[PDB]
């Protein structure tokens, strides 16, 4: 039933613009994706218009949401006997995503109301969790989360540091963006006990992860921002560190080097223009890509423990989509 | 060993003004609360500085922290063996409402670092709850959370509302002040596994709290604001409900009447003093007193029903002392 993954392989037969999310990714694990759906609104709503209003607002701003989808077809994957119980964890992840997203919005509806709903939405997920009776599960998700909430503070930390290194940026990543991908696949092997396709699980969505934040950081970089709710340069306005900023300096010398390095440091718009020219003709965007790549390799090769199934051929095709954004 | 426990009896032999917070509240469970400060450095901060730090900053800011202090003291009333796992149940009772303060601090260090900062409170507390193993303690917090933002967003949603009624308001200070002085003390007999005593004591801290929370509003239309760091007329601002303004539109006809019922709705300046003047000679204020002295009356009689202990008495003087700030 199980065999080799290639990315290689997977291009002789489906170049990537053919890959349609619908179709493609969603469709196995369609039916359990709308039973989700019925659960989160008895889930979050009916006590509270502010919170199902806001959560719906923010699920409307951005992007598919593929990481309760993720976790739903690790579970068929593992051949989970009680789906009811991936669509409880499906909902607990997407309720935790769209979490970080409200909190992630306040700055500098309003930041009180985005506070309170994120605080709500974290604690019926975590009612939700130890509904769920499992205690594996639940001491992964309690690590987890300090893991997610250390990857957001050491960032916090690493703002308008020039020194920061590509290891501390992968450490950033994986706290902020890759643990809840884990907890997604791997939650649906302990919930399945499928212990021996957990590392698998929770190196592919890793992985994955890893390079869904590469790719992210790149586009703020280039003309196709947009797509992520942003403008150019934002990410540089901010000082966070970001790879194609890291990579921009180990690709310059001088005083190249120094408008990059200040840029970071103080977070002026005047040598900003500049800054983005460095990013986009020193090859650093290219290396971010390169890395990207890289990390979908590995994200795949992680996967091909598992058994040859639809679901499994869904999390390929996802990955090599994430991967097409570049 | 048991005993009744009667406010008329406790003046009889010790004036409330007499009661000292130290010596009277804190010396029984001296020793545990100084082992809870050793876990929560190793709970927090190490990782972190921007945590441990604000953390520190905001518990120096503001009042003692009874929140584990009674959690401490329950624990001991309740013969618990293991007072190591108090200890920890404390100090997630004080990450949990450090969290709370550091997220009401955040307006329309910064609200991002504020934001952040009580996440990771939150993650460590449940972290620390999932590693003390018991799953009705689990439960109780995971519904009891639910509850304090449900109450937290309840306040949202009745602001600048003047028709909220009493039976709401107690409703919204049970969620957002009384549940978590309920998992600190019910939360200590479910670890002793002394169920007979967990009933008694989710009343006792839930009528506690009731009327600390009554009392506290009282304060915000007198001149001893600045002691809960509040200006005079601050709560009338944010158009938050309040038993004073509710009490004062009970108590108040015609134009008077009208102007309470406007600023509420519309939260302008202008009438502050007048609408303050209204609450202070209406009898609104007399009202809330009395309303704080009959739950504090009605939290010592569900105290009386433990055994007669030093940890007991503490409990007695802690209520009273705090019935003592009006
Ligand atoms: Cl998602
Ligand atoms: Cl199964
Ligand atoms: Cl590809
Ligand atoms: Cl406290
Ligand atoms: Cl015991
Ligand atoms: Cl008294």
């Amino acid at each position: 039933h199980s065999s080799g993954v290639d990315l290689g392989t997977e291009n002789l037969y489906f170049q990537s613009m053919v890959i349609d999310f619908k179709q493609d990714i969603l469709a196995p694990v369609a039916t359990d994706f709308a039973a989700m759906d019925h659960l989160i609104n008895e889930g979050i709503s009916s006590k509270v218009g502010l919170v199902m209003s806001v959560s719906k607002h923010v699920v409307e701003a951005g992007g598919k949401r593929m990481r309760p989808i993720m976790c739903l077809l690790a579970a068929r994957a593992c051949d989970l006997d009680n789906m009811q119980n991936a669509q409880r964890l499906a909902a607990i992840i997407e309720m935790l995503h769209t979490a970080t997203l409200v909190h992630d919005d306040v700055v500098d509806w309003n930041n009180q109301t985005a506070v309170l709903v994120g605080d709500f939405l974290i604690a019926r997920a975590f009612d939700l969790l130890v509904d769920l009776n499992n205690m594996t599960l639940l001491k992964d998700f309690s690590t987890g989360t300090c893991e997610i909430a250390e990857g957001e503070v050491l960032q916090l930390q690493s703002q308008h540091q020039p020194d920061t290194t590509e290891e501390t940026y992968l450490k950033i990543i994986h706290g902020k963006t890759s643990r809840l991908f884990e907890l997604a696949t791997e939650g649906a092997a302990i919930l399945a006990g499928q212990e021996a396709y957990r590392e698998p699980l929770r190196l592919f969505a890793g992985h994955f992860g890893n390079a869904f934040q590469i790719i992210d950081d790149i586009l703020d970089y280039t003309s196709d921002a947009e797509t992520l709710g942003k403008n150019i340069g934002d990410d540089l306005m901010e000082g966070k560190p970001t790879l194609p900023l890291i990579s921009a300096l180990a690709h310059s010398t001088g005083e190249e080097h120094a408008i990059i390095r200040r840029s970071i440091a103080t977070g002026g718009v005047d040598q900003l223009p500049k800054v983005i020219e460095i990013v986009q003709k020193s090859g650093a965007l290219d290396y971010c890509q390169r890395r990207a790549q890289e990390e979908t390799e590995a994200a795949l090769q992680a996967l091909s423990i598992l058994p040859d199934t639809p679901y499994r051929q869904a999390l390929i095709n996802l990955t090599r989509l994430a991967l097409h954004r570049i």
